[PDB]
């Protein structure tokens, strides 16, 4: 193959935070950090409320004693509850002894993260996802998976970035950050909702081209450059995302490692888009990969 | 809705330690009061071309082995060698030891790898034991002693310990009794593998996974006999399909209503005609590192 593959972060620090939250007969997953459990607010809905729920009214009718929180078979007593956007925050009487160093981050399209898919508070598997430009992810989620989280780990600190809420008609998935704000335009109701037309993650294609150069595969490098605006206007004609200044910056380490300026690599990509690859391959493939971030490439090339 | 998924790695993370001998550092697996690691940790540069391991190990003392679990040193009180694995007895039991067994896997079976550096887990990903007994891994300097495993309920079945990279960029290692998979040797030489083949039963399982996810452009109205399929498979360097494989595909055949030999006729058409620009589950190549069990376990939410 190419020598690259989707690699998840070790999941143990997150496994130590997964619980189950049940209201009535609806059980989903929650995230237990310090003395708070975070979960999707739709745990409070019946099937009838799910079409057009009045979450404020549904929450007023609930009390602490209506929430069953369990780590395994052991009940965790709820002593407070509140709603923040689309997440429920349940205060519990016990601080999770396995709480890692953590933060809540809201990621940008193109960023990757590891998903720990869980059912009934028990982990089933871990895999890497990329946030698409239309603010959906291509996950593997079944009934009961809501409240599963996405995360990255930097040193000993877990950055939680995603909590799972729903599946769209096209089979892709949508959710919130850990403050309960949906990524994209979606809402937590049982209605038909369409993702926007997706586009290719340009910053990650550029990271892939840098990866190819690092590995000595550099036939596509040209002697030209472009402005960022000129590249963005061309990129959009090929259903590629425009680059942001942040994208330019996150390509900084790979540009320094190879000596190829970001805008020079943009000119090389522009020629690939306009001319095609013409039977040639990059890292063994005629298809450009868009789900490895600059961070993923450096991790797999340099450690 | 179908992803390459690793097992949650937490049970294994709690067992990883750092082992140092001389200027060589790699990872060890700490279970109860024993640390398992690759024996080549005892080699020097003047040794590694033809290391007489029994003669090298008798010359070592317990204090020549530095074992560190986080920021704590584990005192080695004894040592022994089993094939290519060194077993360091320490004076403390690991309270994080999971229920476990050591298993030797078959070509075509999959497992999760917890890649580690300096005793610290770094990433987790799914691999298959190739028919030529290599694995297409992601391992850098210092990764030796990283392990591969499966989980069933609460029991971790360790099947792989990492030892080496081959000139082609694939990897080789042992079971936890220290016996290599394949014709490889723990000496510092460039070693080639036998010719690899594609894991046919796994390709078929993945085509079924594609149909389960609504992708059926590759199906056809035709069927084949088992022997006629195998003749074509062998011509294309695919492994033979046995009646046991056909039986193992039964549940996926029953779920989709597509007979195994009908799917074999679809695969035959893909081998002879190619995919012609189209993709299956997002892949431009036929994927052979999902077993039939992996497909079922993912389409059923097993935790
Ligand atoms: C763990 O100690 C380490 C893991 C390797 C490092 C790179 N990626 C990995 O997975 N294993 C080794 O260093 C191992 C040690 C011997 C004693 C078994 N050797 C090894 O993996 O060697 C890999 C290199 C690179 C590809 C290749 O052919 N070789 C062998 C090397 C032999 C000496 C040489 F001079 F001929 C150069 C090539």
């Amino acid at each position: 193959g190419s020598g690259f593959r989707k690699m998840a972060f070790p999941s143990g620090k997150v496994e130590g935070c997964m619980v189950q939250v049940t209201c009535g007969t609806t059980t989903l997953n929650g995230l237990w950090l310090d003395d708070v459990v975070y979960c999707p607010r739709h745990v409070i809905c019946t099937s009838e409320d799910m079409l057009n729920p009045n979450y404020e009214d549904l929450l007023i009718r609930k009390s602490n004693h209506n929430f069953l929180v369990q780590a395994g078979n052991v009940q965790l007593r709820v002593i407070g509850h509140s709603m923040q956007n689309c997440v429920l925050k349940l205060k519990v009487d016990t601080a999770n002894p396995k709480t890692p160093k953590y933060k809540f981050v809201r990621i940008q399209p193109g960023q990757t993260f590891s998903v720990l898919a869980c059912y009934n508070g028990s982990p089933s598997g871990v895999y890497q996802c990329a946030m698409r430009p239309n603010f959906t992810i291509k996950g593997s989620f079944l009934n009961g998976s809501c409240g599963s989280v996405g995360f990255n780990i930097d040193y000993d600190c877990v950055s939680f970035c995603y909590m799972h809420h729903m599946e769209l008609p096209t089979g892709v998935h949508a959710g919130t950050d850990l403050e309960g704000n949906f990524y994209g335009p979606f809402v937590d109701r049982q209605t038909a909702q369409a993702a926007g037309t997706d586009t290719t993650i340009t910053v990650n294609v550029l990271a892939w081209l840098y990866a190819a150069v690092i590995n000595g595969d550099r036939w596509f490098l040209n002697r030209f450059t472009t402005t960022l605006n000129d590249f963005n206007l061309v990129a959009m004609k090929y259903n590629y995302e425009p680059l942001t200044q942040d994208h330019v910056d996150i390509l900084g380490p790979l540009s320094a490692q190879t000596g190829i300026a970001v805008l020079d690599m943009c000119a090389s990509l522009k020629e690939l888009l306009q001319n095609g690859m013409n039977g040639r391959t990059i890292l063994g493939s005629a298809l450009l990969e868009d789900e490895f971030t600059p961070f993923d490439v450096v991790r797999q090339c340099s450690g």
